[PDB]
This record gives C-alpha cells, structure tokens and sequence, in this order.
C-alpha cells in the first residue's frame, strides 16, 4: 500500500521543482541582459563631450 | 485478512494522495509566479531616474 502511495506524491514534488527551476533560468537571463546594458550606456555618455575652438564673433546688423 | 477489505482501504489512500498532489501543483505555480514578478519590479525601479541640466532661473514680478 505504502509503495503505490509514495510514487504519486514523489512525481508531484519533482514537477513542481521542474517548473520552478525553469522560471529561475528564464528570470536570471533577463537580469543579466539588463545589467549589461547599463555599463555600455554609462560609458557612452562619459566620452561624448564637445569643445569650443577659436573665438566668438558677432555680426552687426 | 481478506482481499476484499484491502482493496477498499487501498483506494481511499490513493485518492487522498491525488487530491493532495493536485493542490501542491496549483500552489507551486502561484508562488513561482509571484517570485518572478518581484525581480522585474525591482529592476524597473533602479533604472528610472532624472537629472537636472543647465542653470536655474528666477523671474521677478
């Protein structure tokens, strides 16, 4: 009796872990991708400066 | 003692396991769903932000 019972509960717990494990794998991939974007975005901003060369001239109407 | 009794008790225990297994499956699906939602919520909050560019101007009446 106890043998037939234990099989059914055993399958139930394995499936739950499988679904949970799949969710973590997909969730973890999203987090890594988002973290990578930030570093590239930050580096681009710092190097994008601009500079004035020469002298300023005004033209009289 | 006799096969006739043993069948009846055997069926009863199997059904209990089935009902318990079904609830675990449903319960596990909800919990993992909520865990996934938390990660997306956290990442969105960190990325949002605002800066101030330029001076601050006062207009006097």
């Amino acid at each position: 009796i106890t043998a037939l019972e234990t099989a059914i509960i055993l399958i139930a717990f394995v499936v739950v872990a499988s679904v949970f494990a799949f969710t973590i794998l997909s969730a973890g991939t999203f987090s890594t991708e988002r973290g990578k974007e930030a570093v590239y975005a930050g580096l681009s901003e710092v190097r994008s400066s601009i500079e004035i060369k020469g002298s300023v001239v005004i033209i009289g109407e």
